[PDB]
């Protein structure tokens, strides 16, 4: 894939919607072994180059906005944690115990500078911050909202829960949603001759936007960490990527729709090269131990569909904006 021509398809649609959305998303979608974290990060990187780049030359251009207007409240439509509840769920190592498995239970928020914390099923380990050099683009990985390996041990089914690791099931998909209601309204906010879509930027950036905090998820210790990617005022282009962006089922499937109807949203498909994916997932497993030999690893990405992306195409949320790109090496 042309990672500078989705940057440049990236940039026309944020000029195009300039006046009507503060920000564009871009949903990037990928199985396992697919790229999909290299393609993000390099996409957001050389739009956050192109900027520094013209910076260079216009090196005063940038210019806070709505100094006089009130905060955009994201939080004020959820349920406040009340605070016994609180110091329940934090006594109960940040879970709530009854819900770990249930996608209608509904983000609550409570305060925790201040600092309001919005949570789901999966807890503080997935907890959403939102507050009281200069890069416009961010990347959002669907990773950090795995939901904990403790969390997953309330499961009722806590063997498979473990073993299937990585299945829509296993990820906290009601905060996720919430994210991304969160990024749709500071989106769809309202917004404020030249041509230049940096110049553009440079002069609407808002004060009413705050920063935002999202998980992480640490490799090492194999769970999400907390706020490992901060979203501020000057993000107005947010790249989320995953397995599951673009899933027909429970949660997921909200999501497309939810930053769709901002009208500012580009969709990526990334269509694997079987061969080159095993073998590449395969080795994974080889390196983190969980097989013995390579053949071993081969065998699990062909008998799980969880791996291989076939999961993950037949429930692919049928629209027509979906593009589809390659990343075969």
């Amino acid at each position: 894939v042309d990672t500078h021509k989705l940057a440049d398809d990236v940039l026309q649609l944020l000029d195009n919607r300039i006046e009507d959305n503060y920000r564009v998303c871009v949903i990037l979608v990928g199985s396992p072994g697919s790229g999909k974290s290299t393609i993000a990060e390099e996409l957001c990187q050389i739009i956050n180059e192109k900027y520094h780049t013209f910076l260079s030359e216009h090196p005063n251009v940038i210019e806070v906005n709505d100094r006089l207007k009130p905060m955009v409240n994201l939080v004020d439509s959820l349920k406040t944690l009340q605070p016994n509840k609180v110091a329940e769920m934090i006594e109960n190592q940040g879970l709530f115990k009854d819900h770990v498995e249930d996608v209608n239970f509904q983000p609550v928020k409570y305060s925790a500078e201040e600092c309001t914390a919005v949570v789901a099923r999966g807890g503080t380990a997935n907890a959403i911050r939102i507050a009281a050099s200069i890069n416009i683009a961010q990347i959002v990985p669907m990773d950090g909202f795995h939901l904990s390996r403790r969390c997953l041990d309330l499961f009722k089914d806590p063997q498979t829960a473990h073993k299937r690791r990585g299945s829509p099931s296993t990820f906290d998909s009601n905060n996720f949603l919430q994210l991304c209601k969160i990024l749709a309204k500071t989106s769809l906010c309202k917004v404020s001759s030249t041509s230049s879509v940096f110049e553009k930027l440079s002069k609407t950036f808002s004060q009413t936007i705050p920063d935002i905090f999202v998980p992480g998820f640490n490799h090492a210790l194999k769970d999400p960490t907390p706020d490992q990617y901060c979203i501020s005022k000057f993000t107005r282009i947010v790249i989320l990527e995953g397995l599951y962006l673009l899933y027909d089922q429970e949660n997921w499937k909200k999501i497309y729709k939810t930053l769709a109807d901002t009208g500012a949203l580009l969709v990526y498909k990334i269509d694997i090269d079987y061969e080159a994916t095993e073998e590449r997932v395969a080795k994974r497993h080889l390196q983190s131990g969980l097989v013995t030999t390579i053949a071993e690893g081969r065998e699990k990405f062909r008998s799980n569909d969880l791996l291989n992306g076939r999961d993950i195409d037949n429930h692919l949320i049928k629209v027509d904006n979906i593009v589809h790109i390659r990343n075969d090496h």
